[PDB]
């Protein structure tokens, strides 16, 4: 029935910090330091120090991933593992060697590399010295690190990305306490948002200057979940308008259109919390859009009025203009507390098609997490994750309507290939196609793994 | 100024479960299952799943130990890693290759291998099915595993040990809650003590049927801390008399003399808690004493009369005869809670000389744990553990007096070579000549490492 374009890319996504372990890693990133000082904040006291042991198990991990039909693996290079001196971007000898092994072994196992340069993993040294992404100097050193990744690995890596979801670094580090250093400052968060867009653009710039070869392309990875209004009442549609500008156009528009959405920059100006920008910088943004887009989606987002007036005396946060809304009769993943709504896949495809030039794009993350998968092991220790196959079917179908309506969707990357470490939640929820018993680092394909191998061969289901 | 016999061995000690991590291990031992189920029972939530990463980094680890002057290394083979099916002692192909890999790497780094067979690490599946060491069938299974160790590795391992401190298994599993399964039952513990003495003895027999060359010796590692009476008050002397029989003679006599100490068995019989033994079993125990003895010593032990009469009706426990005593004016390692008393080294040496035939013996464990050693890092990141050097000087001085009086001590093994995982205390206390930063598994010689290398080349200090 459901069929997909020819040459569609079927793949899996993770990150360096969530798989490698900190084995011989020279530098602490913000999560490394958080767990070393406050392990209480991590599920079951499980931190990143071993994660899914990718640093040691990479060759067989790649073999199993290919067995589960992963044609392309999207992961990330750790700034804190690759670089010795952050100011000069000198190379850590062991770190470069490791990433060569990984990339060589990806290729030997017939898996297309997709390398993301940054996944929530700021070096904590650069926060202590410069306050991290608040500093346009740190921005310059991200580029220096990106330049190094380009020279060392650009020979066999085609597909790069500047960031995975800068919004979550903004939200997490500066608004809502999710990421160490857990700063709660709205105005600071706005500058961080700007600064990360500046960095992604300057990284596209140097990428294209240091790229000769035409199949090489660099994109960015954003979550583009719409902000659905809670009703048609003007107050709610205005909350949905801002929340859309704030959660999506803040990054989508500078990344793809080359400028910030002017309704948004207007509102931040009227509020006196607009970022410090310069026309040189804004012209760098404008000159270097991304070559493609990766789209993350998991669950919808719905929005109503704020309870009190945005002009009330309170510290500035974006949240003063909208409140989350729970829709009655919603379909829920009850244990995880998320709404299920594959229709947003179709909306996202349309939005890119019409308002974003139908720029080449993929779904770079989509998947379902479940706790306690042992409950579903069969007699040969294979998780019977029928729920996981159902979820992919509903969401791939919705994706297919958008493709058919003419949306330029080139691939689909599952979260995740192998169970991996989910920040403070660590291993509470399991998303893999492949189970990891983290006590032994023994890995085993779930049932969904042979279904995904079958999906990639039929190019449909 | 203090010098040691020519040929004296300068070693280091650990165990498999405290170093390897559980990477790709087939079976859980009781500590693995304990951590998997009750991680809150372990310091900072650190369990044995990674420990000191010895599975992955054994080659560079032994090179560090070679640098720190380890001429001989004693560690353990995990039953739960070597054996596929416990009933048959069939081999796990991957576990056999690992231990081959570490032994050969030991020789390649000019480290003499000293292989212990068991270090608190009973397969949990054998506790579930048979109640572990309470089962003489489990005794037989242990011998079939020992036999496999000898046939696979005897060709290049000369020095074997049946057990590390079986008393800690008896106390830990059956008396005081220290080890999972946390059974509290005197009578059972008495039987376990017997069963492990019998298992050790059948192993020696099997070893002597399979050992070729005359350099091949097998022994047992016991803690021989004396039980010093609190005073000359007769009740205090009777408490030391029984504490000595129970904590030392219960294992020393069967292992070296071939029989259990008669006053103890008379005591256990009157109390109705004696073990089930058969004359055939006692005959094996009489005919297969060890070739040599490993002695562990850390802190002394003092005993006074019990608060209440041992005739009080209460569950039977060896403690109904003695209570620990705190000597006023004692010398203390205040943070660890242990008295410092090097003189016990000399007392121990005398006891072996006077009463145990001056059997060849070694100090197989001696060391000093300190918490938070990062507070003593110098400029170049080398721990300045002068305290650890002072500790070794004091105890080695006591040792040398014992040797000079004619005791047949042939080596000194420091606990530990590299910082290793200390059961529920995990890495709260560090004992190594070499630091392990357990977040990154990066290891670095301490100052004691250099002093110990120099100690071995001077054979004295």
């Amino acid at each position: 029935m459901v069929e997909f374009p020819e040459g569609f890319v079927w793949g899996a996504a993770t990150s360096g910090p969530q798989t490698e372990g900190n084995f011989h890693k020279q530098h602490q990133n913000v999560f490394d330091y958080w767990f070393a000082t406050e392990p209480e904040q991590f599920d079951a006291g499980v931190g990143p120090d071993t994660a899914s042991n990718f640093y040691n198990d990479y060759d067989h991990d790649l073999a199993l991933m290919a067995q589960a039909g992963v044609q392309g693996l999207r992961t990330s290079i750790q700034w804190t593992r690759l670089i010795d001196d952050f100011e000069t971007a000198s190379l850590n000898a062991d770190g470069v060697a490791f990433y060569n092994h990984v990339i060589d072994s990806m290729l030997a196992h017939h898996i297309t590399p997709y390398i993301n340069l940054h996944h929530f993993d700021l070096p904590v040294a650069l926060y202590d010295k410069y306050h991290g992404w608040e500093s346009k100097h740190v921005v310059e050193l991200f580029v220096k690190f990106a330049e190094q990744c380009f020279k060392l690995f650009g020979d066999r890596v085609d597909h790069w990305y500047t960031f995975n979801e800068p919004k979550v670094v903004v939200d997490g580090q500066y608004l809502y306490g999710w990421h160490y250093p857990q700063v709660i400052n709205g105005p600071k968060a706005v500058q961080v948002a700007y600064n990360m867009n500046l960095a992604s653009a300057k990284t596209v710039a140097r990428f294209h200057e240091l790229c000769v070869r035409p199949e090489q392309q660099i994109g960015i990875i954003l979550n583009l979940t719409p902000a659905y209004a809670a009703s048609d009442d003007p107050a709610d549609l205005a909350a949905a308008e801002f929340a859309e500008l704030w959660s999506n156009n803040l990054f989508l528009d500078p990344a793809v259109l080359g400028h910030f959405p002017e309704k948004l920059v207007e509102r931040l100006t009227m509020d006196g919390v607009l970022w410090d920008a310069t026309p040189t910088e804004l012209a760098i943004i404008a000159a270097n859009p991304v070559d493609c887009l990766g789209v993350n989606y998991y669950h919808p987002f719905r929005v109503q009025r704020p309870d009190i007036s945005p002009k009330s005396l309170q510290p500035w946060m974006p949240d003063i203009y909208f409140k989350e809304y729970d829709m009655p009769g919603r379909m829920m993943n009850v244990d995880r507390g998320w709404e299920i709504y594959p229709q947003a896949m179709t909306d996202i495809a349309r939005n890119i098609q019409k308002n974003y030039g139908n720029i080449p794009w993929m779904i770079s993350e989509n998947g379902m997490g479940v706790a306690g998968e042992e409950r579903f092991l069969d007699k040969q220790g294979v998780v019977q994750d029928d729920y996981r196959i159902d979820f992919m079917k509903e969401h791939l179908t919705a994706l297919a309507k958008g493709i058919a309506a003419g949306s330029n969707c080139q691939g689909y990357f599952v979260w995740s290939g192998i169970d991996c470490w989910s920040w403070n939640h660590a291993y509470h929820n399991r998303y893999g196609l492949i189970r990891n018993d983290i006590h032994t680092q023994t890995k085993t394909l779930k049932k969904s793994a042979k279904w995904f191998a079958e999906l990639g061969e039929r190019n449909g289901f």
